[PDB]
């Protein structure tokens, strides 16, 4: 095992380690959770891979991970066999952090703020954590190896490694002794692992005479979550399931679930999510469903599968129609993609309105975190105006706040005599249109007038010039 | 009085006249309303003409339908200074009609059924009926006399009105007296008057000293009624107005009015009869709005701003991106025209979806009526297809009968955890098709299957296979 060389974290990755930390005690079970979110992602990009050359599962083609405990060396260890990493990949995935989170880290009893990042999550549980990992393909004399104490530093180097994939060892931390118990560990990766298609295997240890008896008796039912039927996928599963695909600690807020055969055979499964991502506002940002194809996952953060003023959306599709090669280049210039993308366009209003019926509470939750996103819609796609319309919400003179707790139709059931409108003001900050115009000569009379004060609303009401029958016009 | 000639009525007037007197004894004071009516339609007449030709109001241009009445020699005169008629137009227009079907075997509690009014409904109340007129644009000499007792034949003559337009005089029936009382007959004017913008006025009689001074003062406020604003116009308004420009004795069902203005300015007013008209079916048959352009009337029935699978839809539309000289033909190929179509399609489906929410019945009772016209639907506007199915129904497993009580978004609040579904079935009537083949079995689970029966059922189908969520499948 030699190459020793050990690197440096981000300025900003130590703050986000020790600090995360604390920050998750109360959710520790974490880690295993993201662990094995990972091993999964690490066999879809294998399968993917040996598409092109099927010569890649050299041997086993069958995925799994494993985990045990050395109840006497305090170690729990994750080990699958997928695509594995190479050392220039470990320095720049596990040694880095593609993402964000330095603009806000210097700010702000399950205290959180904004999401920490996968896999250091082991370190909540974990004062090391080593990764012994072999390249898909690869030669077996290149194995890498990372081990970090995560303090600040890490450190890497090459070895040998017959079998494939990659293990994860964690040292546990003193008082973290659960972990090392079977039905504890059991549980766990019982709770975490039925969203995931990866086998789940946990070493059983047995002493049947002679020497020792080990086995890996799988927990996992295994079974890509998209697949099976509705009706028995319960929403535990649906929402750690959508937390998987997101890579997000939060839960959605609602999903909807649909197969379709008929001139466009897919099956789709969007989420929507509770907490709006803390990067959704500079360019470059991660956004698209997460592609698949005859169920063999294909390609991630696919943005053309939905319009602009959806990017929060989340979650699969796993279509048939689309070629088995389907490239970045390709899709843009496809039409089965142009109808998929406004065949979903629909089903994301259609899993709106379900919801803002269903739950307001949730629903309001839902119009806080994405309330300009959906805003700047109704502006480059009138087909589904209205719709979209009905989810707008605003802030009305009948409620005495700032709150946007008004939708268009509660504005119409409350009109009187001296209609035919629907009366607006757009200021800059709430209290810049609630007291400071001339809405006063509607008050006189009883209108409700609607105090709009985003940044976008002006631009918007160039657009929405009428709903349904009554008009809009300023004061 | 030269070219005397007496002439006789076609066979199904002399019948229609006396099934009708009878029929509508219930609603006499009718007549005073559909006299009003014709005089306005001369004036709008008139100005269109006029338009191309204003030599036409030579002098004489402001309009008005004067009424009056004489207690001695008992009759009530009603004259307008509109286009008038020349011979030929009397003989076609007066001495026969252009609305059949054939029964009249109800003969050898009111008896309305299904049927026209217009000018005959003057018998009613009156034994005889003389009219003088003189078209616009013709020597005074060329005045025509028409006068008969509904009784079978009718007599045309020529006269010498030096005054333009047309003096209609009844000669009460015996019993008939409430109409020489001012104050019921200036009752009646008003409530018929003042949703039509032909001045109306009536007659008045002193004695300024041993002289007689006539005066006539107007008891209208003679107003387009599609220009004034929503608040300000009874429902009874809305009411009346459809019964004139549709030419139908009935109330309607709903009705839609909306002011646009921004690329496209115009007025709408639509409307859904409460009953299909006698002759629909029949493709040679008049469907359509009636246009009017710079609150100028131009043209009765124009087809081109309805699509067939909504052409039952009656109203009118005031229009400003049209020229003064829209004819039948440039309608054809004129895109206001056709942005109109559409944006009024748009308008009328948003009427009929507030109609199935507002009451019911109503709704049901329209869906039995023009239904089958309303599923030829999907099948041409394919930018509506949301709508569109939100609106039509169909018989049930769940419903004990052939009516159509159904609809589609409350199958799914009658679906339940057995799956994706809306099942159908196609056969002839409700007989040969409620009780065939597997449909057994989808009962044995307790779900619904939608019985067709309708000659169009399963084409119609075939464009509509999807209503939000839940798919379409056959059996
Ligand atoms: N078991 C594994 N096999 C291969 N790559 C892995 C594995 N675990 C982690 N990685 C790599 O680490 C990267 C970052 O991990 P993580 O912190 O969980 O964020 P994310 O996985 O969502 O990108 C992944 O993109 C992947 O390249
Ligand atoms: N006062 C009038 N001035 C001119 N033409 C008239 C007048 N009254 C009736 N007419 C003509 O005679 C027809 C007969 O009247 P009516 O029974 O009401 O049919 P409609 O419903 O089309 O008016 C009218 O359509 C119109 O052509
Ligand atoms: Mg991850
Ligand atoms: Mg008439």
């Amino acid at each position: 095992m030699k190459g020793q060389e050990t690197r440096g974290f981000q300025s900003e990755v130590k703050q986000l380690l020790h600090l995360m930390i604390h920050s998750l005690y109360s959710n520790k079970e974490i880690f295993l959770r993201e662990l094995i979110s990972n091993a999964s992602d690490a066999a879809d990009k294998l399968r993917f891979r040996a598409l092109s050359n099927p010569d890649l599962y050299e041997g086993d083609g069958e995925l799994r991970v494993r985990v045990s405990f050395d109840k006497d060396k305090r170690t729990l260890t994750i080990s699958d066999n997928g695509v594995g990493m190479t050392r220039d990949e470990v320095i720049d995935h596990l040694g880095t952090i593609a993402k964000s989170g330095t603009k806000s880290f210097l700010e702000s009893s399950q205290l959180i703020g904004q999401f920490g990042v996968g896999f250091y999550s082991a370190f909540i549980v974990a004062d090391k954590v080593t990764v012994r990992t072999r390249a898909a393909g690869e030669k077996p004399e290149n194995g890498v190896f990372w081990e970090s104490a995560g303090e600040g530093e890490y450190t890497v180097a090459d070895i040998t490694k017959e079998d494939r994939g990659t293990e994860i060892t964690l040292h546990l931390r003193e008082g973290e002794d659960e972990f090392l118990d079977d039905w504890r560990v059991r549980s766990i990766i019982s709770k975490y692992s039925d969203h995931i298609a990866l086998p789940v295997e946990i070493e059983k240890r047995e002493e049947k005479d002679g020497e020792t008896v080990i086995s890996w008796e799988k927990i996992n039912k295994a079974q890509a979550l998209w697949t099976r039927n509705k009706s028995e996928i319960t929403d535990e599963e649906y929402k750690e399931f959508y937390k998987h695909i997101a890579h997000d600690f939060n839960d959605p807020l609602t999903w909807s679930h649909n197969r379709v055969e008929g001139k466009q055979e897919y099956t789709s499964l969007l989420y929507i999510p509770s907490q709006a991502p803390w990067d959704m506002w500079n360019r470059d940002h991660k956004h698209g469903l997460k592609l698949y194809v005859q169920r063999v996952f294909i390609m991630d953060d696919a943005e053309q599968f939905m319009p602009n003023y959806l990017r929060f959306v989340r979650g699969l599709i796993d279509s048939s129609d689309l070629p088995l090669n389907v490239s970045r280049e390709i899709l843009q210039d496809s039409t089965v993609t142009r109808n998929l993308r406004n065949a979903l366009t629909k089903r994301v209003l259609q899993m709106l309105e379900k919801l803002a019926k269903d739950d307001a509470e949730k629903y309001q939750t839902f119009w806080q975190q994405f309330g300009l996103v959906l805003k700047e819609g109704p502006a480059e796609d009138f087909a589904n105006q209205e719709a979209i319309a009905k989810l707008l919400r605003f802030a009305s003179t009948h409620t005495d706040s700032s709150a946007q707790t008004v939708s268009l139709e509660d504005y119409v059931s409350r009109m009187k005599e001296g209609q035919e409108k629907i009366y607006y003001i757009t200021a800059d900050s709430y209290a810049a249109a609630k007291s400071s115009p001339h809405l006063e000569l509607l008050r006189k009379k009883g209108i409700e007038v609607l105090l709009l004060s985003d940044r976008i609303d002006e631009w918007m009401m160039n657009y929405l010039t009428e709903f349904d029958g009554k008009p809009f016009q300023s004061v």
